[PDB]
């Protein structure tokens, strides 16, 4: 193909010329796709090359999406780079197709009805049942990683405010052990705040969100006490005041309780305890959008690379050969 060149907001663009319309929102724009007619958004990831972990994580993203062919997760219309050899490689350009806002834009000012949040939340966990059969975990699940549309369907990006807020508490703990339930948990705050139009738990820091967190979901019973290695955070955690589960029925007071029902299977302390992506797709909140023929899982994702302690230029070259062997959605 061919390219042209522009700055915008300091950054420079080099995208072949079937993407016009470049318009800002790595670095991100909109942009107008002539091939398909579609509006897209596309990233710049920025030094891509830097170091280890940037060429790492620059493979890790590339592997991921190349992947990810999921309706409610963010895939790749296109990838290509300007270089034109492996030594001249020094840029990445992810495409993917255009949404237009996020979560965040949407619950903001804005009351959604039970219908509104059993489809959203739905396409969420449709998303993570296909991404957890991967064997991934998303890790910072947010409203702000939630693409959505005008037809508000959904699109999780970002796998590999406040994040802090959507966090499990066992990651606040720092338990390196923790499972994908950890997704979970965040869903069931997204969730949690559609329902009420505010954030579930607005912790200050990570000992704040803990407190909080132990607030609505009590301090731990002794089956996962029994679980926590760590002689400091017993001490911490044993050492509070005791707090009972709370009623979810009373916190939240006026919503479906098929949806209160969900929303505490969801925001189970033990994490060994919530419901899986698969189950809750299952669960009777979503009786008018579920279809087991219909929510499908992944091919198998080789994650073998993240073991690997690698030089920059092999990352690079890694990379170069997984742009290459790209080959479109059709
Ligand atoms: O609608 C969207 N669709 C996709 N992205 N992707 C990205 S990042 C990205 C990832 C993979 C690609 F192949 C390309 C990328 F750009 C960032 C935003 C975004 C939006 C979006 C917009 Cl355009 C405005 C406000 C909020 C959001 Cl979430
Ligand atoms: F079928 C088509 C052909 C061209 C366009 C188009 C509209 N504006 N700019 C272009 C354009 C510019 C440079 N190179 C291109 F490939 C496309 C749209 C659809
Ligand atoms: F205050 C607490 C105590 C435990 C958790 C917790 C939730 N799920 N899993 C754990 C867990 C399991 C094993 N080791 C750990 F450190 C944590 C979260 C907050």
């Amino acid at each position: 193909p061919t390219f042209y060149r522009q700055e915008l907001n300091k950054t420079i663009w080099e995208v072949p010329e079937r993407y016009q319309n470049l318009s800002p929102v790595g670095s991100v724009c909109a942009a107008f796709d002539t091939k398909t007619g579609l509006r897209v958004a596309v990233k710049k990831l920025s030094r891509p090359f830097q170091s280890i972990i940037h060429a790492k994580r620059t493979y890790r993203e590339l592997r991921l999406l190349k992947h990810m062919k999921h309706e409610n997760v963010i895939g790749l219309l296109d990838v290509f780079t300007p270089a034109r050899s492996l030594e001249e490689f020094n840029d990445v350009y992810l495409v993917t197709h255009l949404m237009g806002a996020d979560l965040n834009n949407i619950v903001k000012c804005q009351k959604l009805t039970d219908d509104h949040v059993q489809f959203l939340i739905y396409q969420i966990l449709r998303g993570l049942k296909y991404i957890h059969s991967a064997d991934i975990i998303h890790r910072d699940l947010k409203p702000s990683n939630l693409a959505v549309n005008e037809d508000c369907e959904l699109k999780i990006l970002d796998f590999g405010v406040a994040t802090r807020w959507y966090r499990a508490p066992e990651i606040m703990l720092n338990w390196m052990h923790y499972n994908q339930t950890v997704d979970i948990w965040s869903v069931g705050c997204i969730m949690a705040e559609l329902l009420t139009g505010r954030t579930l738990f607005p912790g200050t820091d990570h000992i704040d969100q803990l407190k909080l967190i132990l607030r609505l979901v009590g301090t731990p019973g002794a089956e996962l006490l029994k679980k926590i290695s760590s002689e400091s955070a017993r001490n911490y955690i044993q050492s509070l005041t005791q707090m009972p589960k709370m009623n979810f029925a009373n916190v939240f007071i006026g919503a479906n309780p098929l949806a209160v029902d969900l929303l505490e299977k969801m925001l189970v302390l033990d994490s060994d305890k919530r419901i899986t992506a698969a189950q809750a797709l299952a669960h009777a909140y979503f009786a008018q959008y579920h279809d087991p023929d219909d929510e499908p899982v992944a091919d198998p994702y080789d994650q073998s690379f993240e073991s690997r302690d690698l030089l920059i230029d092999e990352w690079k070259s890694l990379t170069y050969d997984e742009v290459i062997s790209f080959v479109p959605p059709p």
